[PDB]
């Protein structure tokens, strides 16, 4: 199977780099438009109770657009907001925001539009101290993005009213931050990151040719990944976060699979392969290797599409589109540019300053060209990686108690994750539009509210009559908790306010009220919807807090089925990749080590608030949806990386090496590699780390930790220990299992020609 493509892919090596470069470019110049056409919603179970409540809310009452955007205005100087002579002019400038702005905004509504009134909830839309007043600017629009873009369009005008002194908060001035925050950190990748990994390259390598290969296989792969989703942008929506997991996960993916194929190119070039042997036992190993990773990463990607969540879904089709193209393209177009080139992979390098005489540069040319050689075999087998191997597996022991217990040690802070939802807490406390939302609920209280809703149907369509609210009014009484502002229960569980964008038919009752604390919420919808429900009435429970709550229950009740569906596909697929029934076993153990150590430091970092004050972001419970998410990205590179390490232990046992001496080999031969790949990946996630997103630093953290345990204390000694442990047992799997994996044309993992060369 791929002794096949190896020997194809040399043989028609000109028309795969044309037409598979031309294909990723025009993708890439397909989706540079990707950002304009993301949807910001997606956080939601969409099949659940609540989700239906908000819809016949909407649609029979109105979509509620009075906390679109609210603006806190300042009078100048020391006068108060009654002052005419500031509300003529504060009044004239926002009628021309309003005006020439009509198909953005429906008008403003506040105090000061009918300053002399008498309303006591309008009248309590200005300060005591007379010194702060607020309006809200509903916007045009149908959807949250329309709103969105609405609200961008007037920003730099609504933000020049009464000179500036006007602080915007709200929900548009709240998710404007929330999406500019995604360019922003892809800015930093794309100014910063880059060079970092342009700089590993060149140390992993020593060649400008064979450490640029892998990043323009890297840059390909983003390009089509942003082609494919802006494609699939035009079926279903895409959440806004496509575009970022694509070059935090995807592209550092992208550059290690080339990375490792690039390498293995050039180790056979070393041997005295020529280009085309070279690049067959290339593919027959690093490329089987690459695309065996690749169907892992796709395979713990899956299992996020059966969670309701459409975020999920958008990011698990960026991952599998950016996952499936490297693969692709790192065999394919990375193996026919090595097998063109050949021996000129290996052509401009460190060499080259030397020639040019601009003695200590002189000496630290030949220096740095010195240390990034072409290697031999047998000296790297009695280098770093090698003695240290030996070391370890001389005393396995004392290398794999010593980790097991701290790595379960770091499990333990997990027990106090709690889940969350999204608010302006996740962006950082010195933020201008957090500061403006603090603001307002500062001088303005309860006016933010989140009630819980009774969302009534009547059966018949027939309009609900008087006597059904009344008994579901007096039922609603039968549950504690919920707001008594006024002490009179009649003023409980009051309908919600019917805007003209609403049917308002009569078969459709929508009431309202707050609960006193928040964290009885799910205590309350689960009581809610046990009231019995009138006669014919079909009641719903929806609201914030419940969409919340539906949230983390639609995660909770499906993600014991998401940990079966990782752990049987990733442990088959190193059964495919290994020959072995003992190491996926041994692997997935390992997986699941890292992952629980990994949540535990980040439920430490995030949530328990350790390190919140350096990196400047607050302590909260973690987002819901991206649980999965982050436990799915962690198993699935894990196990990439077990899967480099191990499978050069595979090959060195087929050839006939002792179970030592295949550890040995194995991680001798990928050390400096998955060294240069681990710090690749770091560097572009260390990029994502200084985001001003709560989400985005705990997941790019997630990545790092994941990363460091990987490399630095699963690679170097608790693998090769337990393996040594386990002995000949490693290698083992019954001819039964072997039969299936032969049958399929995936048996082949060791190099038998030793022709040529």
């Amino acid at each position: 199977m791929f002794a096949w493509w190896g020997r194809t892919v040399y043989q028609f090596r000109y028309i795969v780099i044309g037409v598979m470069v031309a294909l990723c470019l025009g993708g890439g110049v397909y989706g540079i438009s990707l950002g304009n056409h993301v949807t910001q919603s997606g956080f939601y179970d969409e099949g659940s109770q609540s989700v239906a409540a908000s819809l016949i809310g909407d649609e029979v009452y109105g979509r509620d657009r009075t906390s679109h955007v609210v603006a806190i205005l300042t009078p100048p100087d020391d006068k108060k907001v009654t002052d005419k002579a500031w509300q003529k002019k504060v009044t004239e400038e926002l009628d021309q925001v309003v005006k020439d702005h009509e198909d953005q905004i429906v008008g403003w509504v506040g105090w000061l539009k009918a300053p002399d009134t008498t309303d006591p909830t309008v009248s309590a839309m200005k300060t005591q101290d007379l010194r702060h007043t607020f309006i809200s600017i509903p916007l045009q629009g149908d959807d949250d993005d329309e709103i969105l873009k609405n609200y961008q369009v007037v920003e730099p005008e609504l933000q020049q009213v009464n000179g500036g002194d006007i602080r915007l908060a709200g929900l548009n001035p709240l998710a404007s931050e929330l999406t500019g925050t995604i360019g922003e950190d892809q800015k930093r990748a794309e100014v910063a990151a880059i060079p970092l990994v342009a700089v590993v390259l060149f140390f992993v390598f020593g060649t400008v040719i064979a450490a640029a290969l892998p990043a323009i296989i890297g840059g390909l792969a983003i390009a089509g990944a942003l082609g494919i989703m802006r494609l699939v942008a035009e079926f279903t929506p895409v959440h806004f976060f496509a575009q970022p997991v694509v070059t935090l996960i995807g592209l550092g993916i992208a550059i290690d699979y080339g990375l490792f194929i690039v390498s293995r190119f050039r180790e056979e070039i070393a041997e005295g392969y020529d280009t085309e042997a070279a690049v067959r036992r290339t593919v027959m190993t690093s490329g089987r290797t690459v695309v065996f990773s690749a169907v892992i990463i796709v395979a713990s990607s899956v299992p996020l599409l059966l969670f309701p969540q459409g975020f999920l879904k958008s990011i698990t089709y960026a991952i599998i589109a950016s996952v499936m193209l490297a693969a692709i393209l790192s065999i394919t177009v990375l193996a026919a540019a090595l097998a063109i080139l050949g021996p000129r992979v290996d052509a401009l390098g460190v060499t080259t300053l030397l020639k040019i005489p601009f003695f200590s540069r002189r000496i630290i040319d030949w220096f740095a060209e010195k240390t990034q050689k072409t290697k031999t075999r047998e000296e790297v087998e009695r280098g770093f990686w090698g003695r240290l191997v030996n070391v370890v597996m001389k005393r396995p022991i004392a290398f794999a108690a010593p980790i097991l217990v701290v790595m379960v040690l770091l499990i333990i802070p997990l027990g106090q994750l709690s889940l969350g939802g999204i608010s302006e807490k996740y962006l950082p406390p010195d933020n201008a539009v957090r500061q403006s939302q603090e603001q307002f609920d500062k001088l303005f209280p309860g006016f933010r509210t989140e009630p819980l809703t009774l969302v009534m149907k009547r059966e018949d369509g027939e309009p609900i009559t008087d006597a059904q609210i009344a008994d579901m009014r007096a039922k609603a009484l039968t549950v504690s908790g919920f707001t008594d502002p006024d002490n009179d229960p009649e003023k409980m569980w009051k309908e919600r306010p019917a805007n003209d964008s609403g049917s308002k038919d009569p078969s459709v009752r929508v009431i309202q009220n707050g609960l006193e604390n928040r964290n009885d919420a799910a205590k309350k919808i689960d009581e809610l919807r046990a009231l019995q429900p009138p006669h014919g009435i079909e009641v719903f429970v929806g609201g914030t807090p419940a969409l919340e709550q539906d949230s983390i229950h639609s995660l909770f009740d499906k993600l014991p089925l998401m940990a079966l569906i990782l752990i049987v596909t990733t442990t088959v697929l190193m059964f495919l990749a290994f020959g072995s029934v003992v190491l996926p076993i041994k692997a997935a153990l390992m997986s699941a080590l890292t992952l629980g150590s990994t949540m535990g430091i980040l439920t430490w970092m995030f949530v328990d608030g350790h390190g919140s004050g350096l990196m400047n972001y607050t302590p909260q419970p973690l987002m819901a949806p991206m649980i999965g998410l982050i436990i799915a990205v962690i198993w699935g590179l894990s196990t990439d990386y077990e899967v480099f390490l191990v499978s050069r232990m595979v090959e060195a046992r087929e050839r006939g090496m002792s179970t030592a001496e295949a550890i040995r080999i194995g991680t001798a031969t990928t050390g400096r590699l998955i060294t240069g790949a681990a710090l690749i990946l770091a560097v572009v996630a260390g990029a994502f780390v200084f985001s001003d997103l709560v989400m985005m630093k705990y997941l790019a953290f997630g990545l790092l930790i994941a990363l460091l345990l990987d490399a630095t204390i699963i690679r170097m000694f608790l693998v090769p220990a337990v393996m040594k442990l386990l002995g000949d047992d490693c290698w083992w799997a019954p001819r039964w299992m072997k039969r299936v994996q032969e049958k399929l044309g995936l048996g082949e993992t060791e190099l038998p020609d030793e022709r040529k060369r």
